[PDB]
């Protein structure tokens, strides 16, 4: 019903992911790029318990490494 800063980082990451599929390695560098802005925001503003902390902070770092291998990979072709 209502669109959240952590709920547009799960349909940003799962648009890149079906876009890479799709050859579209240009468009989920800026889809897996955008997730991890609202990711990263959403734990300075909306600052939870360890546990979702670490369960975020490890969500945006595991994305960021991939989106810099899409980079790389589009890149060099």
């Amino acid at each position: 019903m209502t669109t959240s800063t952590l709920q547009k980082a799960i349909d940003l990451v799962t648009k890149a992911t079906e876009e890479d599929k799709a050859k579209n390695y240009e468009e989920a560098l800026r889809l897996y790029q955008h997730a991890v802005e609202y990711f990263l925001h959403a734990i300075k503003y909306e600052a939870h318990s360890d546990k979702a902390k670490e369960s975020i902070r490890a969500k945006c770092v595991q994305y960021l490494d991939r989106a810099e291998k899409l980079k790389d990979y589009l890149r060099s072709k």
